[PDB]
């Protein structure tokens, strides 16, 4: 073990959770391999690359869950390992997982405003958007259509347990967008006046499936059953590797639900269920919106292929 | 030219002190008796014409209700009929008590009836979701239970009021085991329900159900599992009219007035009653008459009380 | 059989009086002469005078469907109140009666199927019609007069063109029209919150036999999940099916689509067929608005029995 | 010395020729892009991979900005461009990067000049003896299909769509005509009536997009839905070049007049607005397959159309891009 | 008080002398016939009771026969209307005898009339392919080729009793090509079939078939390839129960004692009898009355067998 | 200059000696270790035209099998890539032999991997539904059984061979409790199943699965009540070719009538026992392959990474 202090800080904030959401615990680990490459006291081609992976692990070992975190690494440790198996230098190799981190981190920190513009082209002057949950990325669309002078309204649900929906409705109307804020229980009685649907998600499948807070599905379902265009927005990074439409179906605090004094004076035979997420097949969903642009649900793959060199290899940068 | 015996009970109803489907359309069928059994009518004719009016005041107390027409409909029509064919005091003001304590006791009998079909398409082990508050629904799972049957219920909150929290509360005293979950969980666990039991608010010409905020959801996704889906509804609540192709309610009932003080002003808070599912997302009604298809509600409009195309109610012109 | 009743036969085959109503109350007008100017001395002797005289109303155009509706409406009557152990004069005026009865109607449909339709107009719809529908357009003026603001999309209706009739038409009394070519109907389903038409007939299930295009405009509309209505008098209503042995209705002249002159510059391997009409499942039709009121599809055959005392297994009034 | 002009003058000719559309049609202008990129790199006075890369990309963003409309133009830009970018970045010299761009501009240009003939090839390897085909508006490559068809020895009854308001169809109905097709020339409101007699549906397209999405004549949407509800087999005959990463429309109202002439629409109401939209958007799942030239594809697959003959990926920039 | 030729026709179908739904539905209906005809009543009262006795009696034997039951209703309907009425003696039982003889006589025109109805909806070139052996469906095979009709039909085999053979054969003796193939190729050929004619066991109130298992799966990929499908059953086959939402034969119908016997006692072979095909993958059903949509099967058992929201049968108190 | 070994081989494949999937495909693989194992070539070019030479010698004797082809590609696509490249002989040699050999192992242990995959997708108390006898698919349950998950399986009996025969009795061996049903009751039963696996005969450049007759039918089914359907097959079971836009394989119709039986039937008659059925890749969730579980549609993809197959290129051992 020969890592740099840097590291063994940032994985600390990410493991202790000082470091939260999917654009910042990614931009943090690639920043960790960053400096791990900048201060690295190593002298020969191989001893950099060991300890380069030595850090890949610790940092991908703070939280196995972390989804975004994974992919920042094998972002930065692919081309790194193409670049070291092609013989690459010491100084060479550096280079490559410096500008790959940083193109990562910058790539990150626009991550927000790009989808907003990708998604802003689907939407259209007095357009009705229904949204679901507290998403950045799908209220940036939102903002930026606004922004673009767009005479947009947004239909607000408010998702429960934890009522994401009052911080939505509240952060919209703040730019000024007209909002209509609604019980979750409303979607499909006003789907019939909604034009667009634009949602956020946790992380998305091989299969292009959306892994969103409960009630995403259902929205989409009768989005589906109403041909009303449906918009998924998106970081690459929160492309996932593995199958969850059959191998998931996390629960959360009962008390979300209902409160810990109203639930001690409820019989004991009833049982609250309180499933953080619900799956939306591909099947529901026409696009989702990427920093690096628009795409079906189904290309998923291609993202994990092209983006974080991932294959049936199954076998991590930082492993072999 | 009218008993005030009847006025009695039109004004509870206009007030709302008389509350709830089933006693609302008694007490309309009941102030349709007396004026039968304290009448000072000469013979048929000054008879006749002298209940249109107890008919078309109770009518009038709340247009609006729905068991309130059907129930006076129900005598009405059976009054009409033999009226026309021709008949005395005591011909007319027969069929028209007779008739007036029929309607009372089947209702008196509803959900128990109700029940009783309900239950037959219940199996054990069956888990069921149901919506809202809807004593018909529940009576049927407090009837399958009751038979011996291992049934366990996912009660949905239901916002904006959280009826949910009475089902809960109501099914698991009965011993029944409780699953509670907010509304947006209804696709997630669908996928480990057998059944879907709901009541409704009416049901229209077309067999759509009218009912709480979220029962369409249900509904859209219950079809997508191929879940048998069967909606509680007494004959009464069967609307001769179309809705599908709006009822707003007070909006701090869903966020409170001084929460919703605070909101800026370009947020408005929508709270629609109820939505409309489609006959096509509903396999079966079960009613205190016996189980039906959907779109079969013409038949009991016509069969219950007398709905012709070519209408007009059976008390005016 | 008398006089008028044949002087009215032929202003039927001739066509020199045409229209669904319009032949319609003739031919309850021929029967109602006839009851009125028989000079029959025997009950038995005058129902034979009017089977015939309907015989006679019935081979002038059997294809028409409203011909021989007026006759089974007052002939069912007739029939009925024969059978019954009437005498000639109960008879004649059971007859005579149901005759002006039904001429009545008739002429009060299209106002009240009017009215019926635009209490399922919304302030504010988008309504999508097809062909040139007497119907169809009452029920768009009467909610137009109502005060509420809508907005119609007219389909050209090759290859007569009707459409630009019905875009004239409703444009002259205040409403915005937007005409569109029938190829457009998809695209514009989008923004249509109603579809509103006629029918030339509506079978026994409710199938809805209309001008060509008809049915995909209504296919259309069931994909959007667009409440269609039909626009039909009681007497529009067949006996016959579409489910059973296959029916397909009259070909017009080509030099409709093709004219002639253009037509004789063209390809003698070149086939034009022009079909009048098409035929709507009733899966795709939400209601009927009759003058009677609204029913769905399936209740078409209640119209028959109840109506025009139809019977599956019954015969025809005047026959036998 | 080694004197020269950065972009040679005839790749500025034939940029010209597409901008004053002196050339027209998806193949013509595909193919002439393509031969602008091979002149370029046949005649480049350069004397290193480096300048002679940069002027390739100046080259091609001259030809990109001529229309960005055309959507065979960038993709026969992608084509040649994305096979150069590889070239070299892969570190070869001038003389092998000429070579690659030359070779790849050649091979595009070939390839497009026998797209009709293939996906009439490929289209016909789905039409049996005896069927009935239902076509829309006027398209090369599924008449191509069609012809193709009928050349094997297939019988086969065309039904032609009308395709109003231009009226395509009478161009359709008389060319198949004179090859000897036998054609039921309709009104485009009988395409359900006569769905229930067609065996397939061959139509063409004007841009395919990422979903697979079909962009087509208004009305084209309509018949696909329709052969759906019936389960026509539905081909759309397109060539690769017509592929666009975009979704939608990636952009039309066409003249009211093209519906109701002038003289006679002075005479409307001004209260009747005539709306003439040119496309309609065809969902992929009323489509069976994509008739392309280098096969037989569904929908869906159109990504993978775009991936591996124009080497696009979900990067920020275009092969001729810094 | 009823008459011998009723305990005889009685028992018969107790002990299953007769069987079959067309045979068991004319033998309860001339059971009735025969009561009626020979009953030494005097009174109007005391015959209607003798009838309503008598079908007590014919009810009571195979309760969970289809045709049984509504052979019943269809001639006990149009006897309790005359007798509510106020008909004489002579005059209802005039209505009983007509209305058994009617049933009686469609009865035996059911196959040659449903075979005429579906024969309508097959065009010249036709390829039909069917399942089990129904007389019902094979009528309308056998019809349209009467007509001069060129069509080729695919038998399914049907385990586990391979009844596809004799339908193979007994279409193949009229001289109509035959594709006989296993069950398992349904969907395979459905690419290449024009339309499906399948015979019922029974119909649910909801326009959903029950017949031999598999039914319901080529179906389904009949809907899949919007193949026309059509279902030949009688009109008193029509029941007033929901189904969808049964028999278990013996498991060596599949896999014989003889081996069955060798099998590891941790295998288990189910062999159920029917399946439940969806309303909605059927077109129509084949009536000898008509061509009908499954949802039209409610019309049915009213309009023939006087059925409606009651909660007695015309023969019950 | 093929070598004795390798003529050997190409001769038990091409007289069926030699058949299987796994078998043919491990089989030719070491045909083409042996040949660059024991040749006698000066020089790399020299050399590389022996192992084409083998390549085509293999290919031919059977040019539509499946896995027999991928083999092939598997170890003449890694040693083009070497060639291209400017591998010398020996280079080239150890890249042929050691990727002869990865295919082997890789092929042998390919069952269990299966196994270990859809195991993972399997949860305890589901009940799974299969259809013929698939080694693949049997192994997937067996792992999950013997994982400590308590799970049922419908078995179909799969006329017109009764494969459901050895799979039910098979399954049984293992302590797994047994549901044998007839073909016609899949959707019936389809209403209690969690999990459908199934195999493959192969699998083509779409994700459409082509298996034993009924195959279809039941992943038609399993769409339609929304149960994750999944089908085990071997990477070498992808074929580069489209049903999109025929019969597969007519097998003798005496495994569906017998002779003695049939012999009597009329003219009129005549039965058609398809082989196989073709289940479009929308119908299927995941296909469980040796490195993992994959879409349907990534078909093209395992095609293209693991055997180097291209549209535009031709077979590695082609010119
Ligand atoms: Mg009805
Ligand atoms: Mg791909």
């Amino acid at each position: 073990m020969a890592v740099v202090k840097e590291v063994l800080e940032i994985a600390e904030k990410i493991k202790n959770m000082e470091i939260r959401g999917a654009g910042k615990i990614a931009r943090s680990a690639a920043y960790a391999l960053q400096l791990q490459a900048e201060k690295s006291k190593a002298t020969n081609v191989d001893e950099f690359w060991k300890e380069m992976k030595q850090a890949a692990k610790i940092l991908f070992e703070t939280r196995p869950t972390a989804v975004s975190l994974p992919n920042a690494l094998r972002y930065v440790m692919h081309r790194g390992k193409i670049a070291y198996s092609s013989g690459a230098d010491l100084e060479q190799l550096r280079f490559v997982i410096i500008n790959a981190a940083k193109e990562f981190i910058h790539n990150s920190e626009k991550a927000l405003e790009r989808i907003g513009e990708f998604g802003a082209k689907r939407i259209e002057d007095g357009d009705v958007i229904m949204t679901h949950c507290h998403s950045k990325a799908a209220i940036s669309v939102m903002k930026t259509a606004w922004e673009q002078g767009k005479d947009i309204k947004v239909i607000v649900t408010e998702t429960r347990p934890k009522w994401q929906g009052k911080i939505t409705a509240k952060e919209l109307a703040s730019y000024g967008i007209p909002v209509i804020y609604v019980v979750d229980s409303a979607a499909r009685h006003y789907m019939k006046m909604t034009d667009k649907v634009v949602m956020g998600a946790d992380s998305i499948t091989v299969n292009g499936a959306v892994i969103n807070k409960i009630g995403t599905a259902l929205i989409a379902l009768t989005a589906k059953e109403h041909r009303v265009w449906t918009m998924i927005a998106a970081e690459t990074y929160k492309f996932h590797p593995e199958t969850m439409l059959g191998q998931l179906v996390e629960m959360r605090d009962p008390t979300e639900v209902i409160p810990e004094d109203e639930l001690k004076t409820w019989p004991k035979n009833i049982e609250v269920w309180n499933p953080a997420f619900d799956v939306t097949p591909p099947e529901y969903v026409d696009v989702i919106i990427t920093e690096r642009g628009i795409i079906p649900p189904y290309a998923a793959i291609d993202i994990l292929r092209e983006e974080f060199g991932w294959a049936l290899k199954y076998t991590e940068p930082w492993e072999d």
